[PDB]
């Protein structure tokens, strides 16, 4: 509008205001998604961009939000003749869509650094004409709204971000760039990402947002960090308590990012009364596995990264395996490159550097080590078998030789007589491989002293060894 019955909390004095307004629109028919993200946007800026004169919390005056939210409006009304695009039947049309997205696209900034924090929100974008990539899609849905149209909604991935319209919500239509040097498809649908079975896409298993769950979208895009070692606590405790909120109404019961976000949050300071962060970690699981097909790998990785910070070496390699089962029904894709560098990362950096605390403390005496359990080799075992499996029939290949140090390193972890007692079960402790890989890797996998070169080998299926 802003309608009158929007205007009743201001001035905003605190956080729990904030959450005061939040509660009010979620409330309301459609919560205002551009008054939302300007509320927040502003408070960020003054909490973690400029804190210069902060005694408590800024205060968001009504004139400074109703100014921010005129200019917006102003800016996409003045720029979207709507009698241009007729609307069938309350929907709206790819050209319609295209228009926003190219309104939106035309303003910002010509050249600045696109990784940059606190450029996600409708403030950023009024203030200082930059936007982040899925910040852009989330501009285009909120002018979308101020618009009218009612059918425009965020489509979210793991890694990117773009729109459903139309007839019973069924287009898609890309509103926004991805990555770095990979050319936009703006206006296109993701038709070509779900066939070629891309992580990038999900298989077609993405978010459909409602309108409560793009306020959840804008809850998890608060970015609390001050600088590389600071966090906004003011920032960190307004998002806490806004994601309970949408948890309590619900509406967080399709966003399992947004749960494993809350139960994050829960670690650093706990809520009494709440569940605790592993029973969060494991409905952002139960979310993924119920409305998504289990094919989406971020809430494993939550799973995994909380376990890995508490030293739980059996409890994080069973999520890794977890997260590889999910990635293994993929085709590795031109675009998929920010999954790859996470279980790179896992299986080269995080496992060696765990288990090598883990030997440590076992030659110090530890009892019930990771590893002694040969379900934990089994479960190292299962992580590397999805990521074989991942390559298998991708566009271009996963592993190379800078993979096959560390699998030698991480096998030897275990002892001879631990790894033994995995039996490896062919179809037609037990463990079945998917991958030819690993198949090929199983009598290889129990000598007391691993032959590092014949592994080497198999993972990288290198045809031969050194001439001379
Ligand atoms: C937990 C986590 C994060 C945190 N992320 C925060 C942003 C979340 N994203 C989103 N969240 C909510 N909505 C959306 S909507 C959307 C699409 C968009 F809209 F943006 F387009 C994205 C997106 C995804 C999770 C990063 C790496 C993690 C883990 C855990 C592990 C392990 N194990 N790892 C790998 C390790 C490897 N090595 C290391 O040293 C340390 O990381």
């Amino acid at each position: 509008g802003l309608k009158a019955a929007q205007k009743t909390l201001f001035p905003l004095r605190s956080i729990d205001d904030v959450v005061r307004l939040f509660a009010a629109e979620l409330g309301r028919e459609e919560p205002d998604l551009v008054l939302l993200s300007l509320v927040l946007g502003f408070v960020e800026h003054f909490l973690a961009v400029n804190r210069v004169g902060l005694t408590y919390f800024p205060v968001a005056d009504l004139s400074i939000i109703a100014a921010l939210y005129a200019r917006f409006t102003a800016q996409i009304r003045g720029a979207v003749d709507l009698s241009l695009y007729p609307r069938e039947g309350g929907v709206s049309s790819r050209e319609l869509v295209k228009k926003v997205s190219d309104v939106i696209w035309n303003s910002l900034s010509r050249s600045y650094f696109k990784d940059r924090a606190h450029i996600q929100s409708l403030f950023s974008f009024i203030t200082g004409t930059k936007l982040d990539s899925s910040g852009v899609a989330f501009a285009v849905v909120g002018a979308c709204q101020a618009l009218g149209l009612r059918d425009v909604h965020l489509a979210l991935s793991e890694d990117h971000a773009w729109v459903v319209f139309g007839p019973n919500g069924e287009q898609t239509a890309e509103v926004t760039w991805h990555g770095k040097g990979n050319e936009d498809r703006r206006g296109q649908t993701v038709n070509a990402g779900v066939a070629e079975r891309s992580w990038l896409y999900l298989k077609g298993s993405y978010m459909r947002c409602d309108r409560k769950m793009e306020v959840a979208f804008m809850v998890c895009a608060i970015n609390p960090s001050i600088d590389l070692h600071t966090d906004s606590l003011e920032l960190l405790q307004l998002q806490q308590k806004l994601l309970w909120l949408l948890y309590d109404l619900g509406h967080l019961e399709r966003y399992p990012m947004a749960l494993g976000n809350l139960a994050d949050l829960e670690e650093l300071e706990p809520t009494p009364g709440r569940p605790d962060p592993l029973t969060l970690y494991h409905k952002g699981i139960a979310s993924a596995k119920t409305y998504y097909r289990d094919e989406h790998i971020y809430p494993y990785m939550y799973l995994a990264g909380y376990h890995c910070r508490n030293r739980n070496v059996r409890e994080a390699l069973q999520a890794w395996a977890d997260t590889a089962t999910v990635i293994q029904d993929y085709n590795y894709c031109r675009e998929d490159e920010e999954i790859y560098k996470e279980f790179f990362e896992v299986a080269n950096d995080v496992i060696p550097n765990l288990l090598k605390e883990a030997a440590s403390l076992l030659e110090a005496g530890s009892q019930g080590s990771a590893l002694q359990d040969p379900e934990c080799f089994a479960h190292l075992l299962r992580f590397y078998d999805g990521i074989c499996k991942w390559e298998e029939g991708s566009p271009t290949p996963v592993l190379h030789v800078g993979w096959a140090t560390f699998l030698v390193q991480s096998l030897g972890r275990f002892e001879g007589q631990v790894r033994q007692k995995v039996r490896i079960v062919s179809v037609p402790p037990v463990l079945t491989f998917q991958s030819e890989k690993m198949k090929g890797m199983k009598e290889l996998l129990v000598a007391t002293k691993i032959n590092s070169s014949a592994i080497k080998l198999q993972l990288t299926a290198q045809s031969q060894v050194q001439m001379k």
